[PDB]
């Protein structure tokens, strides 16, 4: 259930391609850049998902790297199933792109800047005392959950 | 036991490196192929693993990418502190889930994400055992508290 629900959208930056997969019920994110928006990369990204968290559906644009039956067989190998899409990233690629333009500077190369920001927003909290962080959320829902 | 302990090791395959960080207390593992064993690839492996976990300390060979600015700049800025440094039984095995599924990737990147999945979710005894993904969540869930 909502335990294993993600989105996954893409962003484009300098020229490359940025694939943000959002764990909806905590806000945690996982980001990288990628060689290109093809299906075989997209499958590797989300391969690479399924094998950190508990991926159990996934919402995507329903793009073109996605009719390809390379997601689809990774996604059947991993037990991912694919629903209804994102509405019309919200805003998540516009708060990662601001902390990435935050950061950018302090990193040659792009990639180093997106885990910088990736690590900046998944830490943040909300105030003393709780606030809790994205990343505190995600393993909170998900050990309440398989237990 | 080691709330934010990981071990991070290399294993080389097909002529390309692997970097492996293993969480110790839950055995869960983060693995990827990097473009070479740099102090600028390590820095950006530790990154990308230091925002999705809470990273504390590193356990690793102190090996030359180790001895550039660039991995002690990495660790200072996420606040991550490098101790005494080399589990086995996790990273062998990795090896050898890659050997079975290799056939099954075109590229080498793509079975060891396989592995490194298969590894995560595998069950520890059969029925009511526990797979690393789950333990490692319930370690840092106790936590954070
Ligand atoms: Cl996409
Ligand atoms: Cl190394």
């Amino acid at each position: 259930s909502s335990p294993g629900i993600w989105q996954l959208d893409c962003t484009h930056l300098e020229g490359k391609v940025i694939l943000v997969a959002v764990h909806v019920a905590s806000g945690y994110i996982e980001a990288e850049v990628i060689p290109a928006e093809t299906g075989q990369e997209t499958a590797y990204f989300l391969l690479k998902l399924a094998g950190r968290w508990p991926v159990k559906t996934i919402h995507t644009d329903n793009g073109s790297n996605f009719t390809g039956a390379t997601v689809r067989a990774a996604c059947d190998w991993a037990g991912i199933k694919q629903e209804d899409g994102i509405p019309y990233v919200e805003s998540m690629n516009k708060e990662l792109k601001k902390i990435i333009g935050q950061v950018r500077d302090q990193a040659e190369h792009l990639k180093t800047a997106v885990q910088m920001a990736v690590f900046i927003h998944n830490k943040k909290r909300k105030g003393g005392i709780g606030g809790y962080s994205a990343g505190e959320r995600i393993v909170d829902i998900i050990a309440t959950d398989i237990q």
